[PDB]
């Protein structure tokens, strides 16, 4: 009759945009690096819930990133579209992972990201121009948080922004669908589009990273055509959805901590540190922590057995009080160094410094151009995405001094 379990259902949903779900707070407080959970289909898996243990297991080659493994810890039926072959390098292990990742790294270097700053500022202020010209109220998501990173990543990739309604919609359907059929359709829509773009570039060599992969690696048989599609799709979707969620959740969080938001406005040298703290605190991508053991792993007396699924839950690890004193306190002045919002090791987020640039430019622009920005509804009225996808809000009504 008692319902207590030692393998609670995973994932949990946030009720507050920037707070751990109650069940995650429970996992955070329970000693030990690992904890059993039950996934949507009844299967048991391990979650990693402490900070150094998370780094250790992210660096352990025995925890494979191969999503096509039958034992990979899928958290929803929609996962079967990500289990579609071929995998982009996020789903590959060394040595294949490295050969594919190095086809893309040149677009994400510190020198390239620095070169992008004028363009990102132009895009950010252009969409602010438009949203502010029309006056309040507005949905910050559709009008600003999503189009800005979309326009930026399209230029990076060589994908025509003219088609943005098409791939923004497909991107949403892929990331947010709860059934395999809906996800597979969205994936097929994007794949067919990207396959046509490849053919166009074979006719007329094109700009951007897709153009470069077509002209070089594909022409040399060094990447499969369908790998190129998967790779472009990874970057296109991650380029859209991640940054947009950080923007909306950071605005919500900062407006709920007005003393720190005011301190940030008063001293813009605090923005880089504030971005690190917001990344640590909001940790929007637990959905990207899944691994499968290819061999037994001993972890501080607990045994992960070959064939078991393991989810490195970076949001919980980022609230490890042995690393971040008073971990559930937002503190833009703390050292948020070593946070795991981008992962750790060979798969650490390729876009991390583009994301850091965009959030810095965005926060500075909002504080510059809309210092009176405020939510047009109460926080409790917003609808948070579930834990089976990237954290965030699908709409964010805002107003300001016209
Ligand atoms: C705040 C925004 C973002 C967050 C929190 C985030 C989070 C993450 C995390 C946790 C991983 C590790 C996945 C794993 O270990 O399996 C990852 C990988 C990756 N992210 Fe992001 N990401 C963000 C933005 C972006 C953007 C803008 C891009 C644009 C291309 C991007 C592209 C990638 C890629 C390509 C990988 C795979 C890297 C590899 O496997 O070597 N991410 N991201
Ligand atoms: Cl078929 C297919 C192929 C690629 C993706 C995108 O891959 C990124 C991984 N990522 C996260 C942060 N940086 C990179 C992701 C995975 C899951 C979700 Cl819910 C949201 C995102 Cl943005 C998706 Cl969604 C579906």
């Amino acid at each position: 009759t008692p319902q207590t379990t030692d393998a609670p259902a995973f994932p949990s949903n946030r009720s507050c945009p920037y707070q751990l779900p109650d069940g995650y707070a429970q996992l955070r407080d329970t000693p030990g690096p690992l904890h059993r959970v039950t996934l949507y289909d009844g299967r048991q898996a391990w979650v990693v819930t402490k900070h150094e243990a998370a780094r250790k297991l992210l660096g352990d080659p025995r925890l494979s990133s191969n999503r096509t493994d039958d034992n990979f810890p899928a958290t929803s039926p929609a996962f079967e579209a990500v289990r579609e072959s071929p995998q982009a390098f996020i789903g590959l292990d060394p040595p294949e992972h490295g050969t594919r990742r190095r086809m893309t790294i040149s677009e994400f270097t510190v020198k390239r990201i620095k070169g992008m700053r004028p363009e990102v500022e132009e895009v950010v202020h252009g969409f602010l121009d438009e949203m502010l010209a029309a006056g309040p109220t507005a949905d910050l998501v559709s009008q600003f948080a999503l189009p800005v990173p979309s326009m930026v990543i399209c230029r990076l990739l060589g994908v025509p922004y003219a088609d943005h309604e098409f791939f923004q919609d497909a991107s949403k359907r892929l990331v947010q669908s709860t059934d395999a059929q809906s996800a597979l359709t969205a994936r097929n829509d994007l794949a067919g589009y990207l396959d046509g773009l490849i053919t166009q570039f074979q006719t007329e060599p094109g700009a951007g990273l897709v153009g470069a992969l077509v002209a070089d690696q594909l022409a040399n048989g060094e990447i499969d055509r369908e790998e190129l599609i998967s790779t472009a799709m990874l970057l296109l979707i991650a380029g859209h959805e991640t940054t947009a969620s950080m923007t909306s959740l950071s605005v919500i969080t900062l407006l709920d901590h007005p003393e720190q938001y005011a301190a940030l406005r008063a001293d813009r040298s605090l923005v880089p540190g504030a971005v690190e703290e917001l990344l640590r605190y909001l940790a929007i991508a637990d959905i990207a922590g899944g691994r499968v053991a290819t061999a037994d792993i001993e972890v501080e007396g607990q045994l992960i057995r070959a064939g078991e699924g393991v989810i490195v839950v970076n949001s919980i690890a980022n609230r490890d009080g042995t690393v971040y004193e008073d971990p559930d306190a937002l503190d833009i002045h703390r050292s948020a160094r070593h946070h795991l919002a981008f992962g750790f090791g060979v798969h650490q987020c390729l876009g991390q410094n583009l994301a850091r640039l965009e959030l810095e430019v965005i926060l500075n622009a909002l504080m510059d151009r809309v210092p009176t920005l405020r939510l047009a509804v109460p926080v409790e009225q917003l609808v948070l995405r579930p834990g089976t996808t990237i954290q965030g809000v699908n709409e964010l009504p805002v107003t300001w001094h016209h």
